């Protein structure tokens, strides 16, 4: 992971 | 990055 | 940072 | 902690 969202 | 820690 | 993860 | 060294 690492990233985030929210899609 | 973005999380924390420390390890 | 430096350090990684994952939470 | 979070930086490094070496002193
Ligand atoms: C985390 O570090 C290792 C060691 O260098 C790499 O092999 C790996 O690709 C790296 O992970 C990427 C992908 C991730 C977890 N989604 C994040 O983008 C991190 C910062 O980089
Ligand atoms: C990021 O979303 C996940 C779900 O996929 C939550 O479980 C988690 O609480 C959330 O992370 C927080 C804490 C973090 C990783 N240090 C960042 O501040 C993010 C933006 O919010
Ligand atoms: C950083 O030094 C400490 C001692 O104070 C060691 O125990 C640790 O192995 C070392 O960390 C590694 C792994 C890290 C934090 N992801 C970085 O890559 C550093 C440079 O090396
Ligand atoms: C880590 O994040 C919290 C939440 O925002 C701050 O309150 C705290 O000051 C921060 O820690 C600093 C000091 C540290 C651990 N030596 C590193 O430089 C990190 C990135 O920032
Ligand atoms: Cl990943
Ligand atoms: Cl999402
Ligand atoms: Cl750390
Ligand atoms: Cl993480
Ligand atoms: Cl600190
Ligand atoms: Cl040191």
């Amino acid at each position: 992971x690492x990233n985030x969202x929210y899609x």
